[PDB]
């Protein structure tokens, strides 16, 4: 079994979007022709667990044009793009990856991506968004001093290996991508302040003017969601553990509030936070009617879904992953994929532009790991750590996306790069620069 | 023993020192919490920085915390007379007014170096813009006497870690700029709102319609652009930091360079905390009646200097309001001199953000002077620049939310474990950006 | 295994319980260390003169958890009753005493070979370089050593050389300029391990003879102290003037070989540099000189130039060939210009061989421990800690009952050290 | 048992005296042992030993502790910089009777009736007793004073040696240390042999030199 996926006649809908998605990516296509020629990812074997979308297939050639194997499934039962799995495994690209896995075939899938390469059959490098793939591998198969290291896309994921790290469980080097600048201030909120309210509108073509939202969470991630639905004239409220978030929230000219405050009359629920039992059996039975609850941190437990199933009178599948419950009470409540990251379960995730920040910073994190397994600088041992890309590359990865824009940089003179501290040529801030 | 414009402006002062302090409910609750423990007793703090409503807030908290206090403003245009006046009549050393030339301003800073309590000396700073803590350092002995320097602005913390690198940090510093609750909110948002109330009060300028070039896209490039955005102007930006530039660009300004803006323009602000940022290659081609400021810590962004000498005619409008006559015919219209807009224009950002601020400031004076005999924060060869700890930054943000009526919810302990915080915090990781 | 005579191994073994007990050194760190196996994965590739005390060595590593694979840097320095009792303890080794050029190639290719998985080495463990040149130059280890540590001058010397030339991939421990090897090996192990090597080899006597020491560094300084103990009036060359001030300042004359050539009844070389004692020389010296080497190479003495022109070559015994010149006069070279403490004796006594030997444990220890904590990097050349140096000393100390007064607070305090040391500063000189 | 206790120690044991060493250094104490010289802590010998040196330029080396147990006429002094590494301020204040016998020589009488001879009262024995060392080895060490002052007086506005906050210590380069070292040779008749470009080549030196690498500890 070298893939596995929904219709592999999808292959030339899927090559015909790649070349769109190509185009909107030129950071990626730049890195394709900058380090090609010398393959600095020849002799690593790749697994990778990231949702199987479009632009996720553009990083996955960028991988093996650089001379990488690659075996890949999705991080998510709901997020791939059936035609960009198609087109990578008519390619001869192994991928195992379809949109509505059960969980079991969630694993059977992952499991496919840890066999079956050249030479004795072992992936030696990790790519993984969310922390499943590293945890599988850390923790259930062996691997033990097979892995060099793990580069990191998002933010439950890389908390996860600080948890992991500070329980003396971290193993192999890992690179935090999600908090390189050009990722994290991004993608986590750029992509979703495009992406949530396509996620919305494609599922329920719900009409965001004029309604009240509850955004849960004002990190990158609520701050972009609650930016895209005040920007089409929803009234948002936020809610925050952190005071520093908070106040932003409340500078912004949001109401922040507790879930129990807007439960009864909020339109729309987001979950943003990365943490569990958000959305509760305490908050669904007080909902107005057709109240859409949604989620777009990485696990669908911020909502309590399989309570809701379970207390729910009525379920009645809209349309895939748009389910209507009828409660006890008599109202509706729509849930948006099973509680899944919204953007990826009912739309198409963040577009190309933004992802190819992302998978710039996952591109050069695999180099920086690959190129240096035998010079010590990224242990293996019981001392494995978790690094971030150097703040040079993190600035070349923005660099590479302003000529699309028409961006233009001014140059310092000698005289003003001594006067800021900074070189002429970068990098231009200090470590700690929050931008 | 003080030196204010006039002395009779105190009551009025006074007055608006009531409505200053009920917008600073976190300095007014450091009064409470630290005012009976008295943890700033036997600190002699020389302060330089904006002689403003909002700092005579600040100085009388620190006075409650018991510490003596001498006051110099750290620009010329910054003071407002009516707060120098209230702070001298109470009896508190000032030497600060709006309009001093730069000699006074030196004077200024001298008297707060001495006339203190047995001895006289000081033993702690108080600095926004690195002026005073050079003076010290460089010329002045006062080697040995002084326990910690806290700095408010980004040009005085570039300036500390200019001097850490060249080995003559030989004081502990408290980088306040650098606190998540001052960059990420007096930068920004206090920009965002005294701006345009610079520009507005210096000019009557009509926002909406105009093309606005704003050079820097930092904490206070963002404010600016979005606070003129927000009235309707277009807004250019630039920048060197390709990060920064592709923030802009993402927001929905184009970035580019001053020279392809140069003659549409209707307003230039200076955001970078860089010198030489609108010069002798612009001034010319500027349409008529441009109006040109900045915002920054110091007045050098824009070659003023070249603009008095190659102008054909200067006519002062009103206070800090000047009307050049190129030798093409036109004009540009300068603020403040070039100094900083919102300050020498208008009143500087609102009291509430500046609670924000001075609540680091006076977290920041506690931590260096309570720990001096403690070794913490190492006087001599081996001084650092240091952060306020995380959990204070929250402090500082919590006690601002209930003037406003946010409410935090509270973490159960399952979730506190999961996302791998406590349950009061911090929630952060030290890497956080906000 | 591949060494002479196996049956020798019972003969070995009942030395190698005096060698034991004269390295109380090595002896406590297989106390100290064996327990926790820092060792625990290391592959070590040894190529070190396979005596008595590189057997207790060999013997310190296998019970500190490495596998270890031998062969001597040498063609006449094994001690053919050590390999046999290596040998049957099941340790691979690969040394006898007269290895052609030839069979001294082959044995240090066994060595990098033969581990467990696809057993390449993962720890090099050197004397004179030629396994690290080998290594570097010719295999493929490429991705697969985490260190070597050096034991001798020259060998450092090379390592000096190719971190210079931008060629050292695999971190180097330079073993040789520990103080309590350079300062006590070099120095002490010869001043008693060279007239050893001359006297077995010839049964001469010292005293009242001119000897001829070329070179004075820490080998020099030893061998000129131990021939001029037994009365030889030694006469010392070197082109170096600090070097040349010490050994004048001891009451010897610093002059060129030419200048004694015709005189000396023994020349010495200690250079660690090549044609000392050349063409022009040896015909010119008297009947019966005494021509001998105990640098780590033999091209210190022109000996094929000697072999070439010699009249008459005759072997008196095993490593002690008497050459007849064209001139009639004869020419007594001792181990064919090989090092000739190791080639006509035993090399260094035990004792010493455990201060050196205990710095290469825990040159390895330090390396292999540190192996993923990324301190380093696979390039540069490193010296053990100054604390481990002392430690070694201390080691030492209980057998000859010395001891050692306590530093009080006030007293460390007051020479800025620790009250437990290090107790001299990076650059001290001893 | 640092440089001036190993000249010490030769020069005594030259003479035939038996010398004893302390040390609380591994490796200096190490040299001694391997030297032939016993190894001990001074309480091992107070009592027996006619002589007592003081070399480790630490102070109270020779204590009230030690004083009384001397035996009668032992001689006490010190090499090492000051003179705290003997307790003379103890002695002087404990002893009995003080006889100058000569300048720089002080005899006490303890209060158990034996001798303690002090010389110098303590001061470095060498240039308090006697004129220090010979002019010969003074040359040595003089040269690198003169050239140390040619170093940092010449290149005064250069930066190669910071003033202030980063200002640090220096050595001469081992070129001058050399250059030193070969002027003195010629008096004693020394005669340096010259590498030939292979051999300093081999070597990886200049035939010039410098001949040892900065961390060489001749
Ligand atoms: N769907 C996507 O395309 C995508 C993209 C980026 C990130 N993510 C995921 O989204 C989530 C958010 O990431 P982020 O970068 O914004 O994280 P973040 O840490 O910046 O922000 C999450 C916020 O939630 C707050 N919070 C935690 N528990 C809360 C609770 N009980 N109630 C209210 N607020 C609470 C925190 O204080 C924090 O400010 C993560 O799970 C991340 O992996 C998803
Ligand atoms: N007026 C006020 O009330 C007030 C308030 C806060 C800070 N400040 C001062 O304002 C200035 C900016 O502070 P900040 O926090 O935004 O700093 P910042 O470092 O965050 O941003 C300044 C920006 O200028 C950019 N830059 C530097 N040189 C440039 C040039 N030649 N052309 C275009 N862009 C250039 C940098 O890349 C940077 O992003 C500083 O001088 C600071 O001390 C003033
Ligand atoms: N046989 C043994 O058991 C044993 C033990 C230790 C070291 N060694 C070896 O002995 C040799 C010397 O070691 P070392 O520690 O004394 O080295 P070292 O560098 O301290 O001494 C060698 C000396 O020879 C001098 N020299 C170089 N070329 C000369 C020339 N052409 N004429 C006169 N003098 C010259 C140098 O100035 C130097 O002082 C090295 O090859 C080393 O590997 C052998
Ligand atoms: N008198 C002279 O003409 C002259 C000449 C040279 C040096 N000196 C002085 O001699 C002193 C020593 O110089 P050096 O070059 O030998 O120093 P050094 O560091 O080489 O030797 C001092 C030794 O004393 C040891 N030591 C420290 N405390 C000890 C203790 N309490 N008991 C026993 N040993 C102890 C140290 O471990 C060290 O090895 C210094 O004060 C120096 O200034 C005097
Ligand atoms: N389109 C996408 N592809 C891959 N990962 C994503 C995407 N959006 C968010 N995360
Ligand atoms: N109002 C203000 N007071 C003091 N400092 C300031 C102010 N605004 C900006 N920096
Ligand atoms: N006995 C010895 N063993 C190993 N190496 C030595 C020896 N002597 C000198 N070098
Ligand atoms: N003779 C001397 N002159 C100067 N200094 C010395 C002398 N001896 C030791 N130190």
């Amino acid at each position: 079994s070298m893939y596995k996926v929904r219709d592999i006649s999808l292959a030339e809908w899927g090559r015909r979007e790649l070349e769109l998605a190509e185009n909107e990516m030129p950071g990626l296509m730049e890195l394709r022709r900058e380090y090609g020629p010398s393959k600095p990812l020849k002799g690593a074997k790749i697994a990778g667990c990231l949702h199987m979308t479009m632009q996720t297939a553009v990083l996955i050639e960028t991988l093996v044009e650089l001379g990488a194997e690659v075996r890949w499934a999705s991080c998510n039962i709901f997020s791939t793009q059936d035609h960009a799995a198609a087109a990578i495994a008519k390619r001869g690209i192994p991928v195992f990856a379809w949109k509505g896995e059960t969980e079991e075939e969630y694993m059977w899938c992952m499991k496919q991506t840890l066999k079956g390469f050249s030479g004795d059959g072992y992936p030696n490098m990790l790519l993984d968004d969310g922390g499943d793939l590293t945890n599988y591998v850390l923790d259930e198969c062996e691997l033990d001093g097979k892995i060099y290291g793990v580069s990191e896309e998002t933010t439950t994921g890389v908390k996860n290996l600080y948890k992991r790290l500070q329980r003396g469980k971290l193993t192999i080097p890992a690179m935090n991508v999600n908090d390189s600048v050009t990722k994290s201030k991004f993608d986590n909120l750029y992509g979703c302040r495009e992406s949530l309210v396509d996620g919305i509108k494609r599922a329920t073509d719900v009409m965001i003017a004029g309604k009240t939202a509850c955004v849960c969470g004002y990190g990158d991630v609520g701050k972009g969601c609650a930016a895209a639905l005040r920007g089409f004239g929803a009234r948002v409220v936020v809610t925050e553990v952190d005071p520093i978030n908070a106040l932003q929230a409340a500078m912004e000219g949001y109401q922040v509030l507790l879930v129990e405050d807007v439960v009864e009359e909020a339109h729309i629920f987001v979950t943003t936070t990365g943490n569990d039992d958000i959305i509760t059996s305490e908050h669904f039975p007080r909902m107005r009617d057709d109240a859409i609850v949604c989620n777009i941190g990485h696990f669908d437990t911020e909502i309590q879904v399989a309570w809701l199933k379970a207390n729910a009178k009525e379920r009645v599948e809209v349309k895939p992953q748009v389910d209507r419950y009828t409660m006890a009470n008599g109202r509706h409540i729509i849930l948006l994929a099973e509680g899944r990251l919204v953007n990826l379960g009912c739309a198409s995730g963040h577009p190309s532009f933004v992802m190819s920040n992302s998978f710039c910073n996952q591109v050069l994190a695999q180099i920086e790991l690959w190129t240096n397994r035998d010079t010590g600088k990224y242990p293996r041992g019981a001392k494995a750590q978790v690094y971030f890309l150097p703040k040079k590359l993190d600035e070349k990865v923005a660099a590479l996306h302003l000529g699309k824009l028409g961006a233009k940089l001014t140059k310092l003179t000698p005289k003003q790069a001594e006067y800021i501290n900074c070189p002429v040529d970068g990098p231009f801030k200090p470590d700690h620069y929050r931008y």
